[PDB]
RNA sequence: CGAGAGGUACUUUUCUUUUCUUUCUUCUUCGG
């Protein structure tokens, strides 16, 4: 058996694609109890909208 | 159809005359 069959290349692809897109990331001192607050969608009505949402800290 | 996000939305809401004192150092009252 090969080496490329066992490791499954999916499973973090699959599970970053869902902690973007949910917005439940994971918790620094836990396993469970995931947080929400972390990603954010982005305004494009003006520039500076965009400007100040990547100057943010929660 | 339920969840997560951001947004509109309590605005002053109770201060009282605004004329309040600095021209000061001024006889204690009764009877022997």
């Amino acid at each position: 058996k090969p080496i490329e069959h066992y490791l499954d290349a999916s499973v973090i692809t699959n599970g970053l694609s869902r902690a973007f897109s949910t917005g439940a990331w994971s918790h620094p001192f836990r396993k469970m109890e995931r947080v929400s607050g972390v990603v954010a969608n982005l305004g494009r009505a003006n520039p500076l909208q965009t400007l100040i949402d990547l100057r943010r800290t929660r």
